[PDB]
């Protein structure tokens, strides 16, 4: 199946997401409204549950709202059950109606629907050509406090019914215990309570496993992504052995939140998205793009910047999941504010490279300050906004379009309220304008573009007082003006002969499973997979086709190979790089060494006789380790994802800038665990 189809769940840099607030979207069930002081059908009381439901989702999507808008990807709030207490913090009530509040990973929100419910919102979804999305908080329960076990829920913890354990008197130590923690560094925010959420220990079998035993349920229901909440508060091992198990079972589109905020740009961010198997929901560009359309902090310098430099950190940019605003941030349009910002920003990110994401109620103009008052009731089902035009103009341009899809970028105009890029992607051009100053046209002289020669008419019909090209010999375009507020978007579409690889999916696995590579020029006939010099033909080659080929993962050794593929003819495409064949199934180990002094600024790191591990080579090295919640310094310790069952012989480094220096004496040696969890206890060797 190409590319673009619906049961594509290793890929959506083809799709637009719209994020849905289940409860405050449509409430197509009644009798499932939750009842008393916990309950609110007017939607005044934004802490308050406000009927919203599955079946409201199902009933959209079968009239036309979302079909209409070219939207082809939903993201809902958690489905499992939630608590059912209702808090109250300072003289107001609050509930679960976002979700976050998990009790019970095996079972879903009375409020939302019955497991029934929710395998109908699949098929009505999936018939629609609509994919589904589901958040997921493995990071915490619920809002507890060891001192008074009668809030709330104290935080407690099911298993489909049965206890497994609460915040208060926690033997079992299911919970962590160091407090709560003031976002001071990546560490603290690691191992303390977010807030007042009963955080979770991953180092604990019991947790471990449960949370591997729940996912693969709503893997068998039939999903096709997954949004991991608070990824920067969950150690990156553990999410990488929670990842390959998603991945060694049943692939999936993943993409976790790591909050950002103005002007932040972390490199420890960047390592997550590149090593974790996972991708990122692109703050970084959603902050720029709200100083330079919004805010207006911020210049068409600063958001040439920006792509740039992403590209450049990201070793997969096109995975990145793109917004504007969302549920936790002001909403983008203000109630006083000239709409031509919101739509702009929208193009913007509908013709950008990664995955635009939508917040339920922008095509309706949706204003808002923060929590609760973004999450307001959907005003409205009409299709005759401009905004819910733009979408539905643009949507439809990622399936279309390569260039769009799996495109670079390319400024090809720029000055302070102007800005003109080229995505291109083979034989597909696409070229974008906007001017965001609102009152000032700009005279557009030397624009050179990749489009044939020849008049190209504005996708968006002048919507946005866009207007007609001319392209002239050498890609040379005629000079033009563009108007005040203006937003043009061209472009050119071919077959593409040669083998292009757009996409590649998932990005980490063990030898047997089977990936996916898309992209164009593939031929009918089946070719040949590279998995680094190895080469791969045959009965393995599950299916190919001229934008899609699954292919089963060779048996090499575990590491970091590079895709390429030649067709039947013999040619080559280009080289896909930084994909992942993991040792084996995988295991979360704590690492800890003691009496391990260091000098400042030189760090700890380990290292390895597994691929895992880096192999040796003090360049992939795990770290640096941490020292100051679960152990003090001189003690280290890190959360590393290992292959089970194996032998491990490892050792441990101290790293000041590229100069190294190994730990004395013999390898150290292990066996990891065919299951679960470990730590292991070692003292420097000098
Ligand atoms: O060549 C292939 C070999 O691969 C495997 O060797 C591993 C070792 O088992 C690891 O210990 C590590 O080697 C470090 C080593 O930890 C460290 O001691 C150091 O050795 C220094 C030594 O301290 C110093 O006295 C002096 O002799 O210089 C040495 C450095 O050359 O440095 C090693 C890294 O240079 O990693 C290697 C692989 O690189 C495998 O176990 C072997 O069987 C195999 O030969
Ligand atoms: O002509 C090629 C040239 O085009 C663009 O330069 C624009 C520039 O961005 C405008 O601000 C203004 O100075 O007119 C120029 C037209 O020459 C590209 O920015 C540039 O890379 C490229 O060389
Ligand atoms: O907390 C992380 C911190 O660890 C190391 O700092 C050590 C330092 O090396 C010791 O000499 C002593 O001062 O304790 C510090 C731990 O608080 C790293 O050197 C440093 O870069 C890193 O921030
Ligand atoms: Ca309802
Ligand atoms: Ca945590």
């Amino acid at each position: 199946a190409p590319d673009t189809s619906v049961s594509n769940k290793q890929n959506f840099s083809t799709d637009v997401i719209y994020q849905i607030f289940t409860d405050r979207f449509s409430d197509g069930n009644p009798a499932n409204n939750p009842t008393g002081a916990a309950f609110d059908g007017t939607c005044t009381n934004l802490r308050l549950y406000c009927g919203g439901d599955w079946q409201g989702i199902i009933n959209k999507i079968n009239d036309g709202y979302l079909t209409g808008m070219g939207v082809t990807a939903i993201w809902i709030s958690q489905p499992v059950e939630n608590i059912y207490s209702i808090i109250n913090y300072s003289g107001v009530n609050n509930t679960a109606y976002h979700g976050y509040w998990a009790r019970d990973f095996k079972k879903t929100n009375p409020a939302y629907g019955t497991i029934a419910d929710f395998q109908n919102l699949i098929a009505a979804a999936h018939a629609k050509n609509i994919k589904v999305i589901i958040d997921f908080a493995p990071n915490h329960t619920s809002p507890a406090s060891s001192d008074q076990p009668s809030f709330a829920e104290n935080g407690r913890l099911y298993d489909n019914g049965t206890l497994l354990g609460g915040y208060t008197n926690d033997t079992q130590n299911l919970f962590h215990h160091n407090g709560g923690t003031d976002f001071s560094t990546t560490e603290n925010g690691i191992y303390k309570n977010l807030y007042d959420l009963a955080d979770l220990n991953h180092n604990n079998s019991t947790v471990d496993v449960y949370l591997k035993d729940a996912i693969k349920m709503w893997l068998d229901l039939g999903i096709d992504g997954i949004r991991m909440d608070a990824v920067k508060h969950m150690p990156f091992g553990w999410q990488k052995s929670f990842m390959a198990a998603v991945n060694n079972y049943k692939p999936v589109f993943t993409f976790g939140e790591w909050f950002l905020g103005v002007n932040e740009v972390s490199p420890e961010n960047h390592k997550f998205a590149n090593e974790s198997g996972m991708s990122l929901l692109d703050f970084r560009f959603a902050q720029k793009v709200r100083q330079v359309f919004r805010d207006n902090t911020d210049n068409m310098y600063g958001l040439k910047a920006m792509l740039e430099g992403s590209a450049a950190d990201y070793a997969q940019v096109d995975d990145q999941v793109t917004f504007i605003d969302n549920h936790d941030m002001e909403r983008f349009h203000a109630s006083n504010a000239n709409r031509r910002k919101l739509e702009q920003a929208l193009a913007f990110t509908l013709t950008s490279r990664g995955v635009p994401a939508i917040y339920y109620g922008t095509e309706q103009y949706m204003s808002g300050g923060t929590d609760p008052d973004n999450r307001a009731r959907i005003p409205s089902f009409s299709t005759s906004t401009t905004a819910y035009q733009v979408i539905q103009k643009l949507a439809p341009l990622r399936k279309c379009n390569p260039a769009i899809a799996y495109g670079s970028t390319q400024e090809r105009w720029i000055n302070n309220d102007v800005l003109i890029y080229e995505r291109k992607f083979g034989s597909n051009v696409a070229v974008v304008a906007v001017n965001r100053n609102l009152n000032a046209p700009a005279s557009i002289s030397g624009l050179v573009t990749s489009l044939p020669q020849g008049s190209y008419n504005d996708v968006l019909g002048g919507l946005l007082n866009g207007n007609t090209l001319s392209v002239g010999s050498g890609g040379a375009a005629s000079n033009f003006t563009l108007a005040a507020g203006g937003t043009a978007v061209w472009q050119y579409t071919a077959a593409t002969a040669t083998p292009t690889i757009g996409h590649v999916g998932p990005m980490m696995a063990k030898p047997g499973v089977t990936i996916t590579i898309d992209g164009r020029g593939f031929g009918s006939s089946k070719g040949t997979v590279y998995f680094g010099t190895t080469a791969v033909s045959g009965a393995d080659i599950t299916s190919w086709e001229d934008t899609q080929i699954k292919v089963k993962i060779p048996a090499v050794a575990g590491g970091n190979y590079n895709i390429k593929v030649a067709n039947a003819a013999g040619t080559a495409s280009n080289v896909y790089d930084n994909f992942e064949v993991l040792s084996g199934d995988q295991v979360s180990v704590r690492f800890v060494v003691n009496n391990a002094t260091t000098a400042l600024g030189q760090n700890v790191y380990l290292t390895g006789s597994v691929s895992e591990l880096g192999n040796w080579d003090p360049a992939k090295a795990i770290g640096p380790m941490y020292n100051q919640v679960v152990y003090q310094y001189p003690n280290w310790y890190y959360d590393v994802s290992v292959p089970a069952g194996k032998t491990i012989e490892f050792k441990f480094l101290k790293k000041q800038g590229s100069t190294v220096t190994w730990e004395g004496g013999s390898n150290h040696t292990f066996t990891a665990p065919s299951s679960g969890t470990a730590t292991i206890n070692v003292n420097w060797q000098p």
